[PDB]
């Protein structure tokens, strides 16, 4: 039979990991919760899927606008074998006494601290950590892309710094700045590092920054080999690592937008790059150092990380079926 | 089948080209390109043939080891009409090409009234197209102003729009300002004897550029000679194809959560092919009617273009060719 | 020399601040500051008293080492007036306190118009303020508007104004959106009604937000009763004080080159306290007049708040305290 | 008094010859603009000489009542020495007239390191220029990144910076990117070999353009060769010209409260000539120190041209200059 998922906090990661679930033929949304009857809260009920209030104390927000809902989060609970806390970061941690009283295992967010579960995850770095777990926190969006080019050059690397220029707000968010400002994170190092450390060993330390953009988030990357490796080998490398994609600048490529220009291009829903983007020409090796610029696309990396952990928490399939089967039903043909 | 090309594989070329594809009467025959960037290894990937738009461009093809199925003039001698998707201004340098190779043409908004027989916005004028050899499918904003105004043209007396433009395509990096409002000092604008091309109406526009690269808004008023409530106006709209009502109390806040909409229908390149007009804002003061619209200026056109290949082929009447191309596109109302 | 104490050393806070300091006729007796931030310390560096906005507000000072000469409470026991600048709605709050110290009280163009005896534009309706205890200078953009709209009043008929807004001052990081327009879907927009409060004419206006902070721009349209012609009106421009004309011709493209002006002239802040037009947007058709105009929110209400005082305790003629104002702050003509 | 005039009154151009003016041991000639726009009208209302900066320009002015005071040529004859504050590239260009008329001259960072005899920053180099004939001031992002650099420079065996910079200046209306973040797929780029062509120290640089117009931001890595706490950098940038320290804590959250400071100033044109530096974000760990600066690239440079002049005319020593060009621009 199929694994019954539910989603808490139907936003910007929710819907898409919804979506998501809906692609998988071993499992079922069973629903999603929503604070108030919104846009999206039609679109998921026109989408067929069970509309849930996020709590009974959101219940007279529908009420109000006569939006009929299936119940409260509590009678979703009852109703599935697993829960994706998609909520803001913070809110994963006060949920899980939720969940751990309905006895259903539960998958958080990178917002979340290490604290949350019992293990961080990216699928094709320490899949088999997750393997039964019932509490697993797929790591944030940055941290994810970090993870899954650093992870396959794991071994020759002896250290590694990372500067994250992020954007400032997701495209459906316009009520965040800065409108016109660079604000660094003076905390050094952010904390990318240590949370890239919760999923594979390696020395890294990095530092942050939000710039006006929403696209993409960019990595400027830097690594000092403590073991041979050449420029060919590592664009070899990246091109065989599975959720990550090569682009060349020459074929103009030239920033974030063109990036995702491909996206929509392949017509993608929400034009989603899965992918981690890693531009072609920026792989360069100095002495013996390698440095690379990496994108990206922080509203849908991590999508396919938590369809993946649901796998390894049931001990449906071994990492590389999981990985394949989530790929080809999302269009990623790695 | 009406055989297509497309000469300008740009913002309005690939999602026309995309759109013929789609109608089983038609057929794609190739799409043209300056060069061998993402875009051509894309149209190439989808099984389109790519042409290189000139002999002079051809190098720089064979520079990649990308071969082409030819030039424009090859093309040209394949098709029953091609769709100009060029730079504003280039459209008409290139109509004696089409002309010399007996080809019928339709060119974008941003050439001249003076590149067609006819400008055209199905809805509106589509029996002007009929048989036709060069048609001009107005521009973006145009577009938007054509098909709220032309559904409620009886009862304006006159009209006018103010136009909040984007500044430039999302995938254009290119362009500024990056901070800072630019006025058409132009006033009126030249928006009005434009839309004025297409629909008899007393109309004047001003014009200005902003950051942002979403959608263009208009801020509109009529000056009414009929009575007309409020609610008649949104049972009017409501009525009217491609056009589609939001409502801010359901979250649509702005232009960018109006794209969410077109993002959560999994429409390709998000389009939102449907003009958004806030059903909050529609209101009536005296003799006067408010309210506020947003174009999706990356495909608001593309109906459009489809609609002119059957009025210039005269093969359906208007309101079953627009019928076909909704469904094509998706688009419900 | 009249006692002036500012609650509210913010964005129009510190610049009325220092105008009062420009003042002959007026002494600054003090600031209030929520938190002892690089604001606090810069009042403080200019040798500006610095007071906590209230009792529950002094930890936080405490804790950094800053001294403050106390708070709200005993500002208003040395003042003759306090000028508000506080948040829109925190105003109509602190009336009551103003009002119980006994003290003089002007509010900004955020808070509702009956928190004041009358609403004020100096070269519009500087009488109605005379002798007055409570005033509010109209917003950054009513302002705007009125200075322009009241100098060709005897001809506007009708006027539709359009505001294009900028999303945050440049100080203000916190605040979106990055990429989108945000429509005021409520017609008519509050600055209509605003305008209102201080001339009489018949006008409705509409508002968008769009991502800049440098300037706001307005469309204006205005319908005519008498007759008037584009020189006219340039002239009447020419000659209306706080009003300055540019020329896209000479380069002022955008807002951007519009502020570059107040930079290049090192104004303090790079202040454009007065209204700008541009000349080539002047146009009239049939029978309405078209312009185009850009207010620098930061600082256009800055010498209107002076002149209340002026007006607020009969200090002088409506003409002689513009004319003492505008040559404090560098004001042109 | 040495005779300055400037070719190309744009952002760095305008703001030089102000600071000239504002000299004892210099004047300003004149300046050449090549349209009677604007700002060449400002430049007249301000009594400074307005020089067509070429023949071929001249009926720009004629068709406008614009009166100049003649052409490049004309003021290359009336001066000492001249600014170019021309576009990057444009400099190397205009080179041999500079030379066939016998004048110093002094190029910006967008020229080429052959343009001139030695790059410069005065309080790194100063003394390589004395008495040279061509000089060109290093960039923005150079400047920036010397004079912190610079100040700890014996303590680093290698350094390794992120160029996060600002798309177009605030007057800049037709440049992109409006929404994207723009890399530099050179790697390292540009900016450390010219650092290297001021300071003599181990450095490596990757750069990225993002949309803002206010300043740039250098994210900033150092491997120490000898210890160093977070105190000791503190102390040496507090004591270092034309550096600033800046606290997050005291409401400086990004740039824009950064360019806020200047602004309270009152500062010409919101200047701010000093790199800053994020206090808090000064951190030792291991052997590594890590730092994030911000620069006004369209003040920076502007004292290092002012004492480019001196060095190049042996008016002064490094100090007295430096102090002097400091003074007059009101830096403390
Ligand atoms: N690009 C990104 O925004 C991004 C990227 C990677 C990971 N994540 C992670 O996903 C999580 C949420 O991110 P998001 O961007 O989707 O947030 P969001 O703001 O888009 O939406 C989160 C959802 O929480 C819901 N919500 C609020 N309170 C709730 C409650 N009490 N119970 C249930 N739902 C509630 C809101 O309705 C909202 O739909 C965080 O841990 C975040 O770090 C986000
Ligand atoms: N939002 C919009 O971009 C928009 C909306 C409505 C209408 N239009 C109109 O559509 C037309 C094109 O707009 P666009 O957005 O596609 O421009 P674009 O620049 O994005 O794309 C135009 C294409 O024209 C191609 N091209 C350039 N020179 C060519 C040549 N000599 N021969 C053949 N092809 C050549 C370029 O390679 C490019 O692929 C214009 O008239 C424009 O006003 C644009
Ligand atoms: N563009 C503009 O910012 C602009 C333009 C025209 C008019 N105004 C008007 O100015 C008035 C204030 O605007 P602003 O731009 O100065 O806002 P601001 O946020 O820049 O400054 C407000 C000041 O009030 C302080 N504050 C918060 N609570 C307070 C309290 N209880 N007492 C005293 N201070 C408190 C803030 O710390 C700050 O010092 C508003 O009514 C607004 O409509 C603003
Ligand atoms: N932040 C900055 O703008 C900045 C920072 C550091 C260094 N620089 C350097 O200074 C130089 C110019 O920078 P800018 O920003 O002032 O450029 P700028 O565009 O503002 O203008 C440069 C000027 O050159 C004049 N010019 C153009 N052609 C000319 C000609 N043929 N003869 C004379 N003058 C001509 C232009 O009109 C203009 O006034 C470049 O090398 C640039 O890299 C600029």
């Amino acid at each position: 039979m199929k694994v019954k998922v539910g989603v808490n906090g139907y936003g910007t990661i929710g819907k898409r990991v919804a979506y998501a679930v809906t692609k998988q033929d071993d499992m079922e949304l069973i629903g999603i919760t929503k604070t108030k009857p919104d846009f999206e809260a039609y679109r998921a009920k026109e989408l067929g899927i069970p509309v849930y209030a996020a709590s009974e104390e959101f219940i007279p927000r529908f009420e109000k606008e006569g939006f009929e809902v299936a119940g409260t989060l509590n009678d979703l609970l009852e109703k599935v074998d697993i829960i994706v806390d998609a909520t803001p970061g913070g809110i994963g941690a006060k949920n899980k006494p939720l969940y751990e009283k309905a006895g259903v295992k539960a998958i958080f967010q990178g917002g979340e601290k290490a604290d949350v579960a019992e293990v961080s995850f990216v699928a094709q770095a320490n899949y088999e950590a997750a393997l039964g777990k019932n509490y697993v926190r797929v790591v944030s969006c940055n941290t994810t892309g970090l993870v899954r080019t650093l992870s396959a050059i794991r071994e020759y690397a002896d250290y590694v710094y990372a500067v994250m220029i992020r954007r400032a707000a997701d495209p459906n968010d316009t009520k965040r700045g800065p409108i016109n400002a660079i604000k660094p994170t003076v905390e050094v190092p952010s904390h990318h590092g240590p949370d890239v450390q919760t999923v594979i060993p390696i020395n890294i330390e990095t530092m942050a920054f939000v710039v006006p953009t929403t696209l993409m988030h960019v990595h400027s990357v830097m690594v000092e080999l403590k073991k041979p490796l050449t420029k060919d080998d590592v664009i070899d490398i990246f091109e065989n690592t599975t959720r990550v994609l090569l682009f060349e600048k020459e074929k103009g490529f030239d920033s974030t937008a063109q990036i995702i220009e491909f996206a929509r291009d392949l017509h993608r829903e929400w034009n989603n790059l899965y992918e981690i983007a890693v531009w072609k020409e920026s792989i360069n090796i100095k002495g013996n150092r390698l440095f690379y610029i990496q994108a990206v696309h922080q509203e849908s990396d991590v999508i396919p990380e938590n369809i993946d952990a649901i796998r390894a928490m049931f001990e449906l399939a071994d990492k590389w079926d999981s990985i394949k089967k989530t790929n080809k039903s999302l269009g990623i043909l790695k």
